[PDB]
């Protein structure tokens, strides 16, 4: 009835300025290959219609479904079928079968033009209308990433505006700009893979494996804080979560809005950190509270051993309630250890599962059990091993050397996959270097798997739309919390039949010299992830030799009076001499 008018309410919630942006986001992100100004006509239809709703509810259609209203809209556009085919047949079902249906057709990789920052154009147009200048942001994150974390991207357009306000005033706009733009880059694709295994995780393993994992992490974040008050907070987060993933935008930022308050309102029982963030307006305030760190481990708290080890009545107390008790050694363990990570702290829990289900069918249980500790010393020491080998590694070789040592790795664990999906990611595995390998010890581990985790998550999805190695599907599918230790324990895919040499990848025309150092890079991974799919077995010998040949004969032609020339005539003679070298 009166809260049948969903869409009244919302606008109400969230101001019209908020639920522009936020419907913005959701045409984007369903309709990814729309131009702005159709989506900017659908926006404002919609305003205008929230608009009558709030002035009277009672008037025809303000009592459907906010999510009706919109899906309703999609199904309106003229050049639905023309632009995404099948996408259309979305239209012929109910709720919320028909969303599940839109839903099906995001596009994880839609391959759109690359957004390259003209900052005297980016100046002008911000100039020029500051609003339409932050929705085309939106638009243009939102269609790139239809799973972007909807209530931070209005967050983003919102804190980068005094970038746009103090740089465009400036003579020197690149120099000001150009670094800034780089920087919201990172976060932003950062923030994207995060909500893209949040998501993942619910659709492909279920709320709950999400709900473990944030029980993990916000035990981690609020250690002081009750494990009832943590269980509150991460469903009601998940739930956040949900509606976010399955494009529910308004409800979705309405909801977080409401845990940002509920947070700031208990901040004493939560966390000391949260005092910096409470003052603030609602997205800076929700922004400040996802990103706080880890409150202080308090003291007095006893050994895990207590309730877990030396404990005569775990059996007891595990078969009485095997999930409540679960959760809560979870919970117990991860608020003393912010040192380890979320899915260390996960498969930890899981092993002690493992353990008590041996230990209590037996004889004497409590023999078994109280040396758990012992057993559990492995998933600490091999994350452990995995980060020690690793950043010397990185380190004896530096980013690109190390991308290239794990373009060896991952093309023997999966040759199957695309070539262009191998050099991504191996690209970002080797950014985990950078990004973790420096950290303090207590961070290293919570920041190396963390990363492991969206960029396999990245592979999982992109896998799972084209399956093409049998190994990958297992290390995605069979759990969540071991896919990062699934895929480092693969080795070479014995299965796996060598393509022929691809010589295309070895032959070039004279604007390779004009390239970036990135694409050039990336031309040879790309040549190197084609030399394993050919020659699995390849010794590194062999591999150095023939990437040696290859960066000496484009810089042989790049030099040349005649460029082309050079690399049409005497291209085949790399070409050559690559496969005499892996004979
Ligand atoms: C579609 C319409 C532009 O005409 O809405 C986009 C606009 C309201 O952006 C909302 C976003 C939160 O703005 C950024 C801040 C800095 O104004
Ligand atoms: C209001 C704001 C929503 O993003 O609060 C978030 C905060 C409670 O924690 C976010 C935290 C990093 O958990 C994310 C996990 C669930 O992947
Ligand atoms: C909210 C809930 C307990 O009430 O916590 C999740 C609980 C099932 O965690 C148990 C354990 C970590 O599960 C292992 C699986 C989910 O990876």
């Amino acid at each position: 009835d009166t809260h049948k008018s969903e869409i009244a309410h919302r606008f109400n919630d969230l101001g019209e300025e908020n639920f522009q942006g936020l419907v913005l986001i959701a045409f984007s992100q369903y309709l990814q290959q729309c131009p702005f100004d159709e989506h900017v006509k659908l926006v404002k239809e919609l305003t205008e219609f929230a608009k009558t709703c709030v002035a009277d509810e009672s008037h025809a259609g303000c009592d459907k479904s906010l999510h009706t209203l919109f899906g309703d809209e999609l199904c309106k556009v003229a050049t639905l079928r023309e632009t995404y085919g099948d996408m259309a047949d979305c239209c012929e079902k109910q709720e919320p079968e028909r969303n599940e249906c839109f839903l099906n057709h995001k596009d994880d990789s839609p391959d759109l033009p690359k957004l390259k920052p003209e900052p005297d154009t980016l100046c002008a147009e911000f100039k020029a209308d500051e609003k339409k200048f932050w929705g085309k942001y939106l638009y243009e994150v939102a269609r790139r990433h239809p799973y972007f974390y909807a209530p931070e991207l209005l967050y983003y357009a919102n804190k980068y505006n005094g970038v746009f306000q103090e740089c465009c005033q400036a003579e020197d706009k690149g120099a000001c700009l150009l670094p800034k733009i780089d920087a919201m880059r990172e976060k932003v694709l950062a923030s994207s893979a995060r909500q893209r295994l949040r998501c993942a995780s619910i659709q492909k393993f279920g709320e709950r494996a999400l709900k473990a994992w944030s029980v993990a992490r916000l035990s981690q974040k609020f250690p002081k804080a009750d494990f009832t008050d943590v269980t509150k907070i991460v469903t009601d987060l998940t739930k956040v979560h949900k509606e976010c993933c399955h494009g529910d935008l308004l409800e979705c930022a309405d909801d977080r809005a409401d845990l940002a308050k509920y947070i700031c309102d208990h901040q004493d029982a939560l966390s000391s950190k949260l005092k910096e963030c409470c003052d603030k307006p609602v997205l800076e305030k929700s922004h400040c509270i996802a990103e706080v760190d880890k409150d202080a481990v308090p003291e007095n708290l006893p050994p895990l051993t207590a309730d877990f080890a030396e404990d005569k009545e775990v059996c007891k107390n595990y078969q009485e309630a095997k999930d409540v008790f679960l959760g809560s050694f979870l919970y117990e363990y991860s608020r003393r250890h912010p040192e380890y990570a979320v899915s260390v702290l996960l498969r930890l829990a899981k092993e002690y599962e493992a353990t008590l289900e041996d230990c209590c069918a037996k004889e004497d249980p409590h023999a078994c059990y109280a040396t758990v500790f012992d057993k559990l010393k492995h998933l600490v020491d091999e994350p452990q091993n995995l980060i020690k080998k690793n950043c010397e590694l990185f380190e004896k070789h530096g980013e690109y050397g190390f991308q290239n040592a794990l373009i060896v790795r991952y093309t023997r664990k999966a040759p199957q996959v695309s070539t262009p999906t191998l050099v991504e990611i191996s690209r970002s595995l080797g950014k985990v270097g950078t990004k973790c390998c420096a950290k303090p010890e207590s961070e290293r581990m919570p920041c190396t798997e963390d990363y492991l985790s969206l960029i396999l998550n990245r592979l999982c999805v992109l896998h799972e739309k084209t399956p093409v190695s049998e190994k990958v599907t297992k290390c995605c599918t069979e759990s969540l919390v071991n896919r990062r230790p699934c895929f480092s324990d693969l080795t070479l895919d014995e299965t796996y039949v060598p393509k022929p040499f691809d010589e295309k990848f070895f032959t070039f025309h004279a604007d390779i010299c004009t390239l970036p150092d990135t694409e050039k890079q990336i031309k040879k991974q790309t040549a190197l992830v084609e030399l394993l799919k050919h020659k699995p077995k390849a010794t590194d010998e062999q591999l150095k030799t023939v990437m040696e040949n290859f960066v000496a004969f484009v810089d042989k032609c790049c030099a040349a009076d005649d460029k082309e020339g050079c690399f049409v005539l005497e291209g085949p003679k790399l070409v050559a001499s690559t496969q005499a070298a892996l004979a």
